């Protein structure tokens, strides 16, 4: 009985409810791990057949294969959508700017700065400061996120024929917040959702 | 390549042009050494620094240029480009087989280019080598409208009202990317919404 | 050493691309302008006015230097900032401390224990510390890097070019906060805070 | 000569606390401008000055006091906490002291060493000469004092432990933790809890 | 022979200077936008038009300027000084060059040869044929004009001199030396070298 | 006697000075490698381009400086230098055991050297790195008055009229050259005749 029933509400919510929310994601070259080649104007993250050779840069990530979103939220409400390829190893989250882009603790979930949800395979996982959460298999091929800036939440849904949580973290958000990819596996794919 | 239809492009207003806009993004792969993007994808300007992109063989290694994602073989599209007031830069469409080495890559300076180019003041339309002195003019924008239907492409002075710049009727003879030229210090094109 | 000459030895061995890791936004502060420097492009440019400002009287303006100071200090962190300059002039690029003098030609930036700089005069290149110069090689780079970690007590100043090539550097233990200090006295004499085009706009 | 003083420059939080003392306040040397809390363990400015009895042992000039017990063998350190924004010295003094006039103050003469706050600004004083310290985010200043080998250290105590000031000196009488308070708001809490 | 040319290219500062000549900009040639100083020594890009009177020898389209002399015999050296970032560009052409239109642009007819400053990039320009050279840091070019055995050559002059480009030419007439300035800092200075004398 | 001698040259008009004229030729040897002389030895202006002068152990390697051929280590020697109006330069005397290298080389910087500085607008005395805020003048010209006999320099700004810049009380050790520094595109010295 304080804002936790504006989560509650946030929790039941359907796909149109959600898509109230909807932003544009566009994914920085900047950001870009050698390993993860951008496609479909900056919309699609796979493994590159070959690392890309891209150039040093402050923003770019040293060690894990990851890349961030250009836009950061530290207010309001926003939901995007990201299609996978099925039977891959990937994750889908956000992350403080701060966070690390050199080191083994820059693997999204595995710090204080990020907040995923990880696919190994058929097993779902939930992370972050190196805390996993094995969650229940699902054959969703695409995940949700549902970030509220005003009311500190994120939120995880399967996006099917219906929407179903997958897992939500309360934080109080110390500084803006940057939608996060992961893609491990040589088949791995995140699509950006446009319409 | 009808003559009718051109006539009915080149009486239109903003408005009437809008009901044919794409949304052109800059291919981070084609931007030379001395040209940052930003806005996502959507600025070039001139950078004092090298930018130390990676080598790609699409990628202008001489002239300061970057081409669109998306290239056009049917339809009706238009796109809109603000440049900086007193700069040196060229908007247009050229085909993806066009040269990326060389003095030969600049816009206007092929076979595979059309542009219409600001020399500060100076305002020209090339292809194939053959500059074409157009009037001054105050516009900071121009409008590109290009037609693979009835193959020509229009470039239009955008102001209060719309203005013929130039065009060109041509048998295209594959898909044209829109093309980007900058060079000068502070000299900047952004795509338009 | 062992910890603290180490550091030093990453931060001398770093490119501009790690460099632009600690990149800060300087502005150039009104308060502080000699009357004889005119700050332009949102306080990002410094120049010689060839006639008088008329600021307002300011206990932090400097009355006798062509100087100017960053609007922020630093007394935590790792900051970097470019400053571009033009060719054939009599410019400096510099630190020092809010207890710095304004007065005098003690006042002139590396000749007094509260400041040190880099100083382009004719065509030669000198640091200054204390009233004490240490003559540089001269270099065609027309951009300065200036690396000020307060973590660890050393600044680095760095010609930047195609690559960065160290100038000069000083290990200190700073008492306060730097302030970001800038010299310009020739008729055409500019230096312009860089906004790195390398970094997102 | 110096390489023991090079140890224990060297030595961690843990390793300094093998040499902690208890330290108490003498009511007894107590400028009446110095309450006293807690168990006797907390110097703060009194509101209005506190009239105690007269004393030899009571400094009637400065706002100091003094711990109950001297050390002139053996290696003890011990630790303060301040509240940051205020002015307050924390030192070791001789017995022998004056505890009368403006020379009695903390480090402003040849029987008496301490580390000051003016605010923001820090100093290490000995025989009325300062010397200016670099600033730091530690509320905590821990006191080693070795009278075996004849110098005191100053650390700045936060996450981890950095030298604020160091002295040598041939101690020619035992040494007593010294504290001054001066700011209305100044505070300096003895620690072991 | 092609052993003249040889010997020239060889030629050092010192050397090139025994075929110094003093230029003056002619303030009949200038176009309205090209302002001259310091007694006809320095072409800048004025900020408003400077209202000369109409000529037909003047400069109606492109920001130029020529000598007062020409050579049509014997030997001659000069060096221009020009800001570093700047469109700029320093050659030769006949009298009968066209002073309208884009085709009067130095370099873009076979009237005239030049050496470019495109901001960066360094051109080499004759008959609207462009020639790509090598970036220098030198702010200064030495153009030596050999009449007697029809060539040019455009040195760049920094501590020590290097060959920018040179054209062989039997010319069929008086070259004058031209100038060519474009943004809104630009400046070519005629040098006067100091190693020469002064009294 | 040191004293009253001074105060009898501090009261000399500019004819009275010229009773002790000497002509100062510039030595081509001491002229450094971006300094050009000219009108018969008696202009030093900055050369943008090197003069690539032969090695000479007697030649300013750093500082833009040039000596006059002759010195005087006895009686009383006057000339007088026309600057340019906004520049930077510097007039002064040298030991002849003044280093020729480095920055300690520069004219006031050194125990060898004493002269009066323009930079730009502000005026300087420096001698043994000590700079002494000179009040600013109209005048584009100075005058050295060089008593070897009595120690002393005197440095005067010449205008329709000659005030005191600047002067030096020293018990000199050995002989005085003019010492000429230059140090700006466009900055020149010229040395006055009658």
């Amino acid at each position: 009985s304080l804002k936790a029933k504006v989560l509650e509400t946030f929790l039941a919510k359907s796909r149109p409810e959600l898509l109230e929310y909807y932003i544009k994601v566009i994914l920085d070259y900047n950001t870009a791990h050698n390993k993860v080649a951008l496609s479909e104007c900056y919309t699609v993250a796979s493994v590159a057949e070959m690392p890309q050779n891209y150039r040093p840069h402050p923003q770019r990530f040293t060690y894990c294969s990851q890349v961030l979103g250009l836009h950061c939220y530290k207010k309001g409400i926003h939901y995007w959508e990201v299609e996978l390829q099925k039977n891959n190893f990937c994750g889908v989250g956000i992350c403080y700017g701060s966070m690390n882009r050199q080191g083994p603790e820059s693997r999204l979930g595995r710090n204080s700065a990020s907040w995923c949800v990880e696919w190994f395979n058929t097993k779902i996982s939930a992370w972050h400061n190196n805390v996993e959460k094995t969650l229940p298999s699902t054959k969703a091929t695409r995940v949700g996120v549902l970030l509220n800036c005003d009311h500190g939440f994120v939120i995880f849904f399967a996006v099917a024929d219906k929407v179903h949580l997958m897992y939500k973290f309360r934080v109080d958000f110390t500084e803006a917040l940057y939608p996060a990819f992961w893609v491990f596996s040589a088949g791995a794919t995140l699509s950006i959702c446009s319409p």
